[PDB]
Formats: C-alpha cells, sequence, structure tokens
C-alpha cells in the first residue's frame, strides 16, 4: 500500500505555489516518488479512494475555487477529470461511504455562498453528484472521516469561527447530528480513523494557540474526545492517512514554513516518529492511499 500525496501549496519564495503534482509513499522502503500530475492545480483539496481510483475533488487554483473533480488510475498512471461537482469547494472534506463519494462544507470564495454548510455525494455509476442534507454549521477547512456507517464533519471555520464542534450524518435517515465536541477549535485539520477511534490531527484555532500539533482521539461508544501524544511538528492544513495500523500527518503549515515534513503515529507506544520527508511542501494537500 502507498499514500499519496496530492497537490497542496507551496508558499516558499523558490515555489510552485498551487500544485498540481502528486507523490507516493512507500513505507517498506520508507521513499517518495513522484507521480503522474493532476490535470489542475489544487491546494486545500479534497482525495479519497473509491474502487481503485483516486478522487481528487475541488481545491483552490491560485484563480479559481473548483467545482472539478478527477480520478487518478494507477495501473496507467494518469488522471481524468469526471462530472464536476455543483458547488465550488476549496478546503472541502471528502468521504467515501457505501459506493458514494461525498464533499462536504468548504468555501466556494467567488463573488458565491463563501463558507459552506452544503454537501453533495457522487455516485460513480451514474457520475453525477446530488445534493443532501446540509450540516447545522457552515465548514470550510473540515475534517472527513467514516465510522461505522455514519460521516463525521469535524471541526473547520464559520467565516466567523474555528471550530470544536462535530456532527455525524446518517444517510439512511438523511440528516445530521451535532456529537461532542473537541477539546480545541482547530480548522485545517485532518481527520482519520484507526481501532473504531477518530482521530483529529493539528489544524488551527485562530481564537484570540495558533497553529496546532495537538491530537485528539473520539470514541463514539462514549461519545468523548481525548488529547493523544502530540505531533513533533504544528500543521494546519495537514493531509493524514492510515496505513498500517499507523496515521501518517502529511506536510501542512506550521506558522512560519509550509511543510514537506511527515511523521507517523503507533497508537500502541503512543508516539509520534518522523518519517522520510516529500519531496515538494505542501500544506493544504490531500492525502490517500491505495
Amino acid at each position: 500500500g502507498h499514500i499519496y500525496a496530492v497537490g497542496g501549496y507551496d508558499g516558499s519564495p523558490d515555489g510552485h505555489t498551487h500544485l498540481n503534482s502528486v507523490e507516493a509513499y512507500d513505507p517498506e522502503r520508507d521513499e517518495w516518488s513522484l507521480v503522474a500530475p493532476m490535470n489542475t492545480r489544487r491546494s486545500g483539496v479534497g482525495v479519497a479512494v473509491l474502487d481503485g481510483h483516486i478522487y481528487a475533488v475541488g481545491g483552490y487554483d491560485g484563480h479559481t475555487h473548483l467545482n472539478s473533480v478527477e480520478a487518478y488510475d494507477p495501473e496507467r498512471d494518469e488522471w481524468h477529470m469526471v462530472t464536476p461537482m455543483n458547488t465550488r469547494r476549496s478546503g472541502v472534506g471528502v468521504a467515501v461511504l457505501n459506493g458514494h463519494i461525498y464533499a462536504v462544507g468548504g468555501y466556494d470564495g467567488s463573488p458565491g455562498h463563501t463558507h459552506l454548510n452544503s454537501v453533495e455525494a457522487y455516485d460513480p455509476e451514474r457520475d453525477e453528484w446530488s445534493l443532501v442534507a446540509p450540516m447545522n454549521t457552515r465548514r470550510s477547512g473540515v475534517g472527513v472521516a467514516v465510522l461505522d456507517g455514519h460521516i463525521y464533519a469535524v471541526g473547520g471555520y464559520d467565516g466567523h469561527t474555528h471550530l470544536n464542534s462535530v456532527e455525524a450524518y446518517d444517510p439512511e435517515r438523511d440528516e445530521w447530528h451535532m456529537v461532542t465536541p473537541m477539546n480545541t477549535r482547530r480548522s485545517g485539520v485532518g481527520v482519520a480513523v484507526l481501532n473504531g477511534h477518530i482521530y483529529a490531527v493539528g489544524g488551527y484555532d485562530g481564537s484570540p494557540h495558533t497553529h496546532l500539533n495537538s491530537v485528539e482521539a473520539y470514541d463514539p461508544e462514549r461519545d468523548e474526545w481525548s488529547l493523544v501524544a502530540p505531533m513533533n511538528t504544528r500543521r494546519s492544513g495537514v493531509g493524514v492517512a492510515v496505513l498500517d495500523g499507523h496515521i501518517y500527518a502529511v506536510g501542512g503549515y506550521d506558522g512560519h514554513t509550509h511543510l514537506n515534513s511527515v511523521e507517523a503515529y503507533d497508537p500502541e507506544r503512543d508516539e509520534w516518529h518522523m518519517v522520510t520527508p516529500m519531496n515538494t511542501r505542501r500544506s493544504g494537500v490531500g492525502v490517500a492511499v491505495l
């Protein structure tokens, strides 16, 4: 299995700015290799894996907030555009549940609706996006993960406040319900699921501790969030994926630097360790495992 880092933003002075490049990590060799770039530059991109393809959803290309979506075929190493979303969304969260890709929240910066509570779902067989129930709260820079038949929308920014709130979507009922809030407000948060817990990694609390290295885990049986070992580096705009019992925190922004560093969390030791950095600095990076 490989971890793919998709797009993002290199804000460095010598940088390529908003990225279409893509790189893949092999944990057995501890090496990153560049793969075919996307058609479109996308920072603030949502990424999910469905049926052997990686979907890059939305994002921002340096001039426009995107409704376009493209899919990567690893056998042929090529990206193809698929049907665009109804709404432009950067800072969008993306989850896969029961054969559908869900695009949750985000920001439509066009001269349309700014921070979004809307949600839409992609049916690959029909290759159509359909609007579903909106969230209770507008959330850009939202983390999304799927656990036990529900989609959780974690944190984000409502246009006025960095959020600690969390809500869960039931597709059978088409309804969002608030669950227990996190300990920390987190926009630009990475979320992933491991061993029956949801981990919220990093992010930014813009209330009057800024860019976060803290990490918290949600237990859905008890409906409670617990702080776990913090990362080595503060990371907002961080990509997070789970591979082989470890959580990988990829890239992000530390309040001074766009990051190419990567670190991995071992839940059995409750320790974060640095691993090989990426070739390119990427904040607002999307991360997928395939």
